[PDB]
């Protein structure tokens, strides 16, 4: 049941890894 499913504003991309959301989420940060 997509045990990854990140809800951060923007997002768009579900999971069902756990490594997946961890190198997913630190994309919602970016520099700049
Ligand atoms: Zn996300």
């Amino acid at each position: 049941d997509r045990p990854y499913s990140c809800d951060h504003p923007g997002c768009d991309k579900a999971f069902v890894r756990n490594h997946d959301l961890i190198r997913h989420k630190k994309s919602h940060q970016e520099k700049a």
